[PDB]
């Protein structure tokens, strides 16, 4: 019966089995709750909806992540989610086979410790195994050596991978992500008189990004250029006709990545936090994860963020240091996809956690690493 | 027994069973007094006619409607219908069976109150529930999703649903309704020198309405047309056989829904009070909103309100919003109808208030909402 | 050659200059027909007498008004007497100068229209305009802001103007007037002997009426001590020295304005017909309109009539309302000193029609208003 | 000449001169249009009230507001005030000396630059400065940190500052404010048939919730409390003198600030609003935002509201934390009066935008920001 | 006027007069730029905080440190800190007196170089000297035999004096100092989700760290003994009142000294550098550095570091060696206090370098050790 690979990340919930090749399964991982009255509980109709039911109703419904910011702050919405995924969309018994989850590394213990102890109490999961995204993201590329730059709505994280052996002590993490980019987005509109409030409209912004903005080459010459009407102006058209001019704003989200500042963010852009990463190894290694700079997770996958980062790492570096950006297609799938073959290893079969294992050892055995 | 269904609005009482197709009652919520000299009493002759009693002796009866602008302002002369609807019409005896009535939203407590309290004290209904108009209407086209302008000569009101649920926050009402239409039609005919004064006289003006009154499609341009002869004169024939000659005022009575302010009415057109209450609710609703329009109510029942009400709400929304009125046959029926499907319903039984029940809760019980 | 001012009302023309204090010519608007034979033609005599004339021939003729609830009910009499007024008993010549014609509210357009074609076509006046009665008893008044009671025995009738801004929406208007009055003052004599029923006896019981009817305070009180010999009542001495005496009749006719039902008409006193008109406009206005409540037209001219409004009124409206019935002396010029006034207004010149004018565009012109 | 302080916000201007202690002229910033008929205009008359002026003639007129949710919607009505305030009201000619205008946070940038174009270009103002109003609010309270709740009717909005440095990255605001607490009482006062719908009589609603609104302190006691007759209920006197009882409303009106699902405001009442506002900035900072919350605004007026926001902000924080809200006298001319400050300090002169520069430099100088 | 002792080292800067018992002036070397908006400038306002003054206003700075790892890497900050030191903190203009600087061994001639140009050029330091920071917490303790083991943020390192003789060669120097801990300490934080990730956060660590944080005497049972709740666990109340509970790390952190592995600092313990230090110099000296072992600097404050310490070191000595730890009060000033005692020297006069004397010599000369 094989096993289940799932990309339990904040955002989006991408399931399919071990030996596919892509997800059978996408929708977000949104929580909606009737809004107006109360529900009708009497007359059924339903007090609850998810991912892409919730996107049909979504107008009605007060919309929740459970995920933010790679953390599971909602237990019970999280529990009804991973119940309707596998058991509901995927049409698959808990028990049928075992399942690979992931997260975000530096998250609190007890994110992964309470997930395991769902996956063998409420369901009824045969052996389970955890994984760092940004791992299996350099699964995917097939590569031994590099850095992985694993960005999300959650979290942006670096991981430095040396010829198969990790480097834990240099592991970046920001809390900097695509809801911010979102949030931000929200808030800038408001310039032209677009409010979007609410968390459904937030959704129709998430939309607006996703189809519009790219990364601005040089920002500074994008503003100069943004002072005349041009192919920068774009006609959104919303849910209901409307339309709406989007300008500058375009490439000004974006940019946030570059400089965090716009949005209160005291640190350091992704250029710098890769770079920085890059210089916190030793100098016998840092020439190879110059070449082998793994871009990964849906927020790079707005146009020219690969231009530019290889624009500012490169600015950055010694002229002499040959850098180089893998950007493959499908990064919106990587970690996904590395999990597929990482379960499909014959080796790794080692690593699953029985749940009597689990239940004999204790919640501890989450956290071991050998491989 | 099954329960008896009671459309007791303004205007025109509706009755009949639960699970029939149509009311088998139709007749004038009115109560008239014997005008000249005093009454006779002691002859008997009576001192009351009701109804379509009181249509026959019309001419000599001060008529009044005991229900104004969707309220009961007359309790004596309501109560007095009442009775002679199921009790005397109907030939039903009140503990027979449970009963459905109906008021427009946005009405006065005290009005459903006293209602509730002479079904359980004045008449011995053994349980009873109350239901917004509208909502009734929804459930006659069978639709879960859409704007119901349900329009009587008592109110006007706009109510949206979505997928079965209601969205109280944006119901709309106004006292623009029939009674203004025909009472500016008395007035409106002064100008051909067709003077309608009294009570009785005023249902005549409704006869009239009611058979030769249409929705201009171009008011402009039917104004313009009307400088020449042509079909839209018309005769009436009065009851004594005198004729009356119909010019503009055939289209300028119905005119007034769309531009209220010819009556006084400092407010929008109903085209525009729809379009605001649309407009009122979320993005990720409107479009829906927009291609469900279920128009009820007898004001509908005039030729081209449709059209006309397609025309400007299409002028109003984007040209990309694609808008449908529903509009079916028995529009004049519809909360009734909506009321015997409702009260045919298994769920729907657990909403019943028993006599008994109101009796150990009390008044507040009518207020109760959750299906 | 200044312009003349003409109160073609019903009853009693009044016409006089522009710049008048008060109307030169006053008589009735009668037509009288030689009863008894044919008449006499070919040794002249005269086959119609008119006004004062037909006054001193009234017994021999059969009177009949042209004029009847404010319409002209008989255009070849009316024409009769315009020609009779002005050309005879004025010694004026039409086109010497421009004139001043009134209506009451609310008539048949035609009796405007026609009126017009007259003043333009049989005779040579050289510009017209045409003003409501009401409106022009305001001006007489010299105030800006009020109700106005105009009641003469055409119509009856209720306008609201606010700081010069009237109210349209609100204007109210009854047949019920002093002919009414006049008739049942007919019919109520026959309690006592006293049988009038020809037109010239008409004019008689008017006489009477005029000389000895005055409003009942307190109708109920007046009807108790009418049950004794009093000052109540009179001795009224006929054209033939014969003698009347008037008992509770001298009140219980006036008393008709206030309880309409005596002559079958089916409405509201004028005590509620100015209330409700009021209670029709917006409560930012109601309490000016209280205090500025003021009453013309020649049945006005009933002792008492004040002091019973005020009363009446009174009860109706809250006690924190205060409340001041206008009705200065001249109240049966009013109309016409406010016509005075509005011809003598040199920005009132623009309104003037100019035969011309007329000629050019044609019978609507006469429906214009902006002032 | 000194310079003018001109507090254009939405609901009412507060205009007076730099170095007063209050504004000289306070009134409505609504511009009414006769209702009924056309206007006037040959007879002059007037097409157009302004503020006070449009309060005499109320009730016949469409009021409106040219400024809703802080936004100039209506730039043709703004201009006209504008001249009608200074110009007309003040006594000031333009030229005379500069002025201080002022806007809520996150407008639409066109806000700001048409308002200027207007006061260089339709004026003849000689240097402008436009200010943040709740930046203002705390200069008026003469602290350098705190937080600013500003809510009038147009919008609530909350400004951080610390020592000095504000805090852009963490200003909230909402279009939850004043007008929506009126409508909502329009619309709750139809639970006990006190039905307002026109403009006018919105205003009066205004004026009841100014006089009788108040914040419950424990919004569910209140309630319990409000099953029983008590000091609860208040009987207004209406401008025609009817009275008006006031029950549960009194409270339930404000209740809204805490909990806008009440009016469908899919947001976090104002105690969370804040509270969140606080948490979004650096652990270092929030330990005095809390010590110096500085309420100000119009609506701020309420009785309780004060109490109330301390009770659920000391709920919300840590028990450790010492809350302190600041509510002075005179709250309603905060903004105004820290606009007198501003323009009377010595150092501010630098900021002035003299309309020559202005001219020279072009539309952006008006979002320039140093101090 | 005696001479000036400043250490001036990284994390705080100790300062007071030649012949004084301690510092009269300690603070923070850390510079504080207003990180929201730009700054003010036109206002005055400040556009830096030092020490004291940025921790006053932490929360709206970036802080930077200027000295990293002993080393100035900022001249710009370090010079405005100097200036704020003596010349604003101790009220002392340059020239009035000389003044004494520490350096930690093996830094960059270029730190030491121009570190004595500013003193003789930005200021007027009349003659100045460095001195190793080591040497002067040797003269300190008054011993003239020892190892000392230096240790704050900056550096951590081993001299070796025997009898007033330095033995120059077998100077030890490591990166792993206070920064590394506190730095890690933020990170291992995470597993309880307590990120922290500003400067402004960092210096809370840091308070954290100074308050709770203790050196395990036996890691290993530390760590058993930790799986059971106990007085391990404490509950650090936070600047906003939230509090947080440290468990494990409380000793975690301080073991890095021991396995500086944990950080990725291939190195050896601080134990093993202090033994082999030993190792490296000749056996008849080992002994009596044994009974000498100096400890001091501020990270030598966490309780029971001196008693592992001991621990480990007697267990790789042999058995017959006696170990003795000198670890007075006072650590945290020994190298300030050493100088104090080193300028109230009669010999050690002739150790300063004269401006002149520099300015005829040049750079070099601050190399100069002949004592
Ligand atoms: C409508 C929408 C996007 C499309 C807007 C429309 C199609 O285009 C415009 O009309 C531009 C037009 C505009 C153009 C130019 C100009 O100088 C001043 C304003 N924007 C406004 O007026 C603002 C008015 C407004 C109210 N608070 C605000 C807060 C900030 C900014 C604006 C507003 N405005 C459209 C809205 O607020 C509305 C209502 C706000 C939602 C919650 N209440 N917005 C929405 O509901 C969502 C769907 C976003
Ligand atoms: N076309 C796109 N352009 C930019 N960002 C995108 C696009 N599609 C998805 N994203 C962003 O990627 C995130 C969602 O996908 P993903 O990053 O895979 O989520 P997660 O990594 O949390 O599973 C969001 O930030 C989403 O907006
Ligand atoms: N043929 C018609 N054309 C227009 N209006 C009609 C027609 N028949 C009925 N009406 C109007 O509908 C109202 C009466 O029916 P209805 O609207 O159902 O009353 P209610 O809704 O109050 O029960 C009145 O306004 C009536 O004039
Ligand atoms: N003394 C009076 N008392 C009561 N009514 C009078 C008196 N004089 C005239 N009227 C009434 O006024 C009307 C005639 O004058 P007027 O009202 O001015 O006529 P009109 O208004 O039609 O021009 C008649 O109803 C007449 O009886
Ligand atoms: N006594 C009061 N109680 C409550 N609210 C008040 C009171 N007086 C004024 N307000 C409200 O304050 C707003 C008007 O004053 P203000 O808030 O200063 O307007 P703005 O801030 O837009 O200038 C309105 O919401 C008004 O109802
Ligand atoms: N109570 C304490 N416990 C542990 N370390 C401390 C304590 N107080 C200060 N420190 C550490 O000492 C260093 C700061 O003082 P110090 O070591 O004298 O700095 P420096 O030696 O660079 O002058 C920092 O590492 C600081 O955290
Ligand atoms: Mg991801
Ligand atoms: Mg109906
Ligand atoms: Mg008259
Ligand atoms: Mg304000
Ligand atoms: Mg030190």
């Amino acid at each position: 019966t094989t096993a289940l690979v799932c990309d339990n990340g904040s955002g989006l919930v991408k399931a399919g089995f071990a030996g596919d090749d892509a997800p059978r399964a996408v929708f977000p991982s949104i929580v909606g709750r009737p809004r107006h009255q109360g529900v009708m509980v009497g007359m059924g109709q339903k007090d609850s909806y998810v991912g892409d039911e919730a996107q049909s109703k979504r107008g009605i419904l007060t919309l929740k992540y459970p995920i933010e910011h790679g953390i599971i702050t909602n237990w019970d919405d999280m529990e009804k989610i991973w119940h309707h995924t596998f058991y509901n969309e995927l049409r698959v018994a808990p028990e049928e086979h075992p399942t690979l989850l992931t997260e975000a590394p530096l998250n609190p213990k007890a994110n992964r410790e309470k997930m395991t102890q769902i996956m063998f109490e409420t369901f009824n999961v045969p052996a389970m195994y955890v994984a760092i995204q940004a791992v299996l993201s350099l699964y995917a590329s097939g590569r031994t050596t590099g850095i992985v730059l694993d960005s999300g709505d959650g979290v942006t994280h670096n991981v430095p991978i040396y010829e198969g052996y990790a480097l834990p002590h240099a592991i970046m993490r920001l809390d900097l992500a695509g809801r911010d980019l979102t949030d931000y987005l929200m808030k800038i509109l408001t310039e032209r008189g677009y409010s979007f409030v609410t968390t459904a409209e937030r959704e129709i912004v998430r939309d607006i990004k996703e189809k519009l903005c790219y990364v601005a080459l040089d920002f500074e010459n994008e503003m100069a250029t943004a002072a005349s009407s041009s192919s920068l102006e774009k006609s959104y058209e919303l849910p209901d006709g409307q339309v709406i001019t989007i300008g500058n704003e375009r490439f000004r989200c974006p940019e946030t990545l570059f400089q965090p500042s716009f949005i209160g963010m005291e640190s350091a852009g992704i250029h710098e936090t890769t770079y920085n990463s890059i210089m916190k190894c030793d100098i016998d290694i840092r020439k190879d994860l110059y070449a082998n700079n793994v871009m990964s997770g849906g927020t790079t996958m707005y146009p020219g963020i690969a231009d530019r980062m290889q624009k500012e790492i490169t600015a950055l570096a010694p002229s002499t240091m040959k850098i180089k950006i893998i950007a493959p297609p499908e990064r919106k799938y990587s970690v996904w996809i590395g999990g597929s073959i990482l379960a499909s290893l014959s080796t790794f079969q080692q690593m699953w956690i029985t749940k009597q294992e689990y239940d004999e050892a204790g919640p501890s055995i989450v956290h071991r690493k050998c491989f």
